[PDB]
């Protein structure tokens, strides 16, 4: 039994190291520390100092320094005894404390022990390198244990979920919550490995397909849907939902994938030091010559969509390598070598579409004098490029009834380029995901686990409606958290009148909840909405109409002294200042009907369902109006927030060490903040104190 067997790779890896005869010695002691700040003013960085002395109220501690000072007992983080450093479950500590919390958490961070239970939850501080804890053999041991008998693992919280399932016979849920760079996406890909496992087939000739098409759809969506950002060299673009569904007796029957809206505005921008998806840089560099020449491909360096932020490679990863590794995912789950080769067509097209360059002409209107872009871009995608042509600078619409041409200057002509190529591109990875789900989906499911892997909370320099909508969803699954964790549970007690007294744990995001998609009174979204359908509405009477409305009236927002077109909101994880421009096109997401109309006639069949397909192509219409993103999105947070609610839930709570996605550099006021904003240590408190 490798549990018991000190010389194995799990005590190796997963176990806390055996101390010596001088930390026994140190363990046995009689003296008492408490941790306290060398610095008033950084209260997250702390020293541990010993008590010399005490009174019915206060303590007298000596700091590292020469020196002693006093403190209020009920002020004092005392230091557990060292015997607790390194325990497996927090919930297990004397003294329930911030620098007690941490201490723990770095204590085993610095043995690189990454999970650790927090009460009835898991929390992950990601390792930012390589450990071997997720190995074949290390899914073997947690294979059916219980949570007590073996260590800390997102392993042990999978295996329970599962028990869980096939012994309430109720549908479970995995929420791995985190900001950027957390370590969400890559504790997502292991719950899926060990589920896969543990309840896959193992028959042979025909057997465990199902599995292995299941585990090959993440690296498909990753090169679609990740990209590089300034915090997360593969930040997942999108959000998602996995739902791996069982049969009556418990085994694998399928699995379904809800994304959820992709930045399409990546496509044609990139901030400095960011990249545009993956998948762009694995063509370009894992294609063959015949494929780069059928496609009149080149250089990132010879794209605009590809050459402005002034970054075209990732440190230690090779997109000639993992373009191999996209294309063997979906060899296995199933796409043919014709609908491929039109997948690739289409990213070429995009790549080419961005470099076709517009100028003024003797007028107002735009031309095109060179159409060598233009031209190969109709190529590859199998349209006319005339027809093509016209629909950029001179598309068609409706004066009253009246069918009026537009000329469109060379602002208007260059955005109404970039919203066919994000058409293009979000119409394409939607595709891909029906595609994906069509394979997974071969039974009708009795029982599902559903993981949640979203898009962590991110702040930037310049913070766009993508952001809001991303904030929003991380605000959202926090207040989940707080739901079940706190006020589910103790009006539960209070139901059954078990004498309890009511505990306000201070963790409330309701406020900023409701400022942003608040209907009565109207919230941002709601506004925004309004504008967005306002004909004379510009980004400048938004930004009035916002400051307006909570400008001095909502707790929860601000409108700054330093600028006319940023807000404030003040979320969990805190204030992020919210920049207006483009919000009202954004929300609108608008395409002209005459380039719907010159691709609706493409050669190409890929292509042609992307304009052709209801699914696809349609947009949902809100009266005279086609819903806004704000609306559609507001809209499909609220059905997976219902979904949940109909699971029991098991949360993941990944931690961040550092702001430099470096390993061995656990930085307190990093950690703290998360534990602080995350409501670990209340989350702590009620199972400790209350009755799970
Ligand atoms: N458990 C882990 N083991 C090894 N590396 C990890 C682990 N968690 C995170 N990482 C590293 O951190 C990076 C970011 O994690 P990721 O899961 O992609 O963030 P996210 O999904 O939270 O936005 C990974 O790409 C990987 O380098
Ligand atoms: O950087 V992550 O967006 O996948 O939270
Ligand atoms: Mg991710």
């Amino acid at each position: 039994n490798p549990i018991h067997d000190r010389t194995s790779d799990y005590h190796k890896y997963l176990k806390v190291k055996q101390g010596d005869s001088d930390l026994f010695k140190l363990t046995v002691s009689d003296k008492r520390y408490i941790w306290y700040n060398p610095d008033p003013k950084e209260r997250d960085s702390y020293e541990c100092g010993e008590i010399v002395s005490e009174t019915s109220d206060s303590f007298t501690f000596k700091t590292v320094d020469g020196q002693d000072r006093q403190v209020k007992k009920d002020d004092a983080n005392q230091r557990n005894p060292i015997k607790f450093d390194g325990v497996e479950d927090m919930s297990e500590l004397s003294y329930l404390n911030e620098p007690a919390v941490f201490h723990n958490l770095r204590v085993r961070y610095n043995q690189d022990l990454i999970y650790t239970y927090s009460g009835l939850f898991l929390v992950a501080v990601n390792p930012f390198k390589r450990i071997p804890i997720y190995t074949q053999e290390m899914v073997d041991i947690f294979k059916g244990r219980r949570r007590n008998e073996v260590a800390p693992h997102i392993f042990a919280i999978s295996d329970v979920a599962y028990r869980s399932m096939l012994d309430d016979r109720q549908n479970q849920s995995l929420l791995i919550t985190g900001e950027s760079g957390a370590g969400k996406t890559e504790n997502t890909k292991k719950v899926i490995q060990y589920l896969a496992s543990v309840a896959g087939r193992n028959q042979a000739n025909g057997s465990g397909v199902l599995e292995q098409q299941i585990l090959q759809a993440n690296p498909i969506l990753e090169a679609f849907g990740n990209a590089k950002t300034t915090r997360n060299n593969n930040s997942s673009r999108f959000g998602k939902f996995i739902e791996i569904q069982f049969n009556s007796a418990g085994f694998i029957s399928g699995a379904s994938i809800q994304s959820y809206l992709l930045e399409k505005s990546r496509v044609v921008f990139q901030s400095e030091t960011e990249r545009n998806y993956h998948i762009f840089y694995q063509l370009l560099a894992g294609a063959t010559a015949e494929e780069k020449k059928a496609l009149h491909l080149a250089g990132p360096e010879s794209f605009n969509y590809l050459n402005q932020s002034g970054c075209v490679d990732i440190k230690g990863v090779s997109d000639s390598e993992e373009f191999k590794i996209t294309r063997q995912a979906m060899d296995i789950v199933g796409f043919s070598q014709e609908e491929q080769m039109s997948i690739f067509k289409i990213i070429a097209g995009i790549l080419h579409l961005g470099n076709i360059k517009f100028e003024k002409g003797a007028g107002e209107g735009a031309v095109l004098k060179d159409k060598t872009a233009l031209n190969a871009a109709s190529t590859v995608f199998g349209v006319n490029p005339s027809v093509l042509e016209k629909a950029l600078m001179e598309p068609r619409i409706l004066a009253g009834r009246d069918l009026v041409a537009q000329h469109l200057n060379v602002e208007k002509s260059s955005s109404s380029r970039d919203a066919l190529v994000k058409a293009l591109y979000g119409r394409l990875f939607l595709w891909l995901v029906k595609k994906i789900n069509n394979v997974l989906c071969q039974e009708r499911k009795a029982y599902f686990i559903g993981v949640l892997d979203i898009y962590g909370f991110e702040i930037f320099k310049v913070n766009s409606f993508e952001q809001l909508c991303i904030n929003y969803t991380n605000e959202k699954l926090q207040q989940f958290f707080n739901h079940h964790m706190f006020k589910l549970e103790q009006e539960e007690y209070l139901k059954e009148k078990i004498n309890w007294t009511f505990i306000d744990f201070g963790l409330d995001s309701q406020a900023t909840i409701d400022l942003i998609d608040g209907r009565q009174p109207p919230g941002i979204l709601a506004l925004l909405d309004e504008q967005s359908v306002f004909p004379n509405a510009t980004d400048n009477t938004l930004i009035t109409k916002l400051h307006s409305h909570f400008s001095k009236k909502n707790a929860k927002y601000e409108e700054p002294r330093f600028s006319k077109t940023e807000f404030g909101v003040t979320h969990y994880a805190g204030q992020v200042m919210y920049e207006i421009q483009d919000w009202l096109e954004k929300n609108k997401d608008p395409l002209q009907q005459d380039l719907e109309l010159c691709f609706k006639d493409s050669s190409d069949n890929v292509v042609t369902k992307l304009f052709n397909d209801p699914n696809i192509a349609s947009r949902a219409k809100k009266g005279a109006n086609f819903i806004t993103v704000a609306a559609q999105y507001k809209e499909q947070l609220a059905s997976l927030m219902a979904t949940l609610e109909t699971t029991n839930p098991h949360f993941v709570r990944c931690i961040i060490p550092n702001n430099k996605q470096l390993p061995a550099k656990l930085e307190d006021k990093v950690v703290l903040d998360q534990l602080r904003c995350n409501g670990v240590l209340e989350g702590i408190r009620i199972t400790r104190k209350g009755f799970p």
